[PDB]
């Protein structure tokens, strides 16, 4: 893989400092803009997170799921 993980796993980590308090709405707002750059091999990768749940990815972290484990999850690496 290693297509655009740095992007995901990179943003994921940002989600940890993003809001994680305000509401977590701006998360899907920012994750969209970012995820809004696939339309290709990541196509399914993008819809992957959506299919999974942007909030979910954040939920995993809450538990103890790194930005990678959370990524590799939906298969982004």
């Amino acid at each position: 893989g290693e297509i655009l993980c740095n992007l995901c796993t990179g943003l994921i980590n940002t989600l940890e400092n993003l809001l994680t308090t305000k509401g977590a709405d701006k998360v899907k707002d920012y994750i969209s803009s970012l995820c809004n750059k696939a339309s290709g091999f990541i196509a399914t990768l993008c819809t992957k997170v959506l299919d999974f749940g942007i909030d979910k990815l954040i939920q995993l972290i809450e538990d103890k799921v790194d930005a990678n484990a959370i990524c590799a999850k939906i298969h982004a690496c």
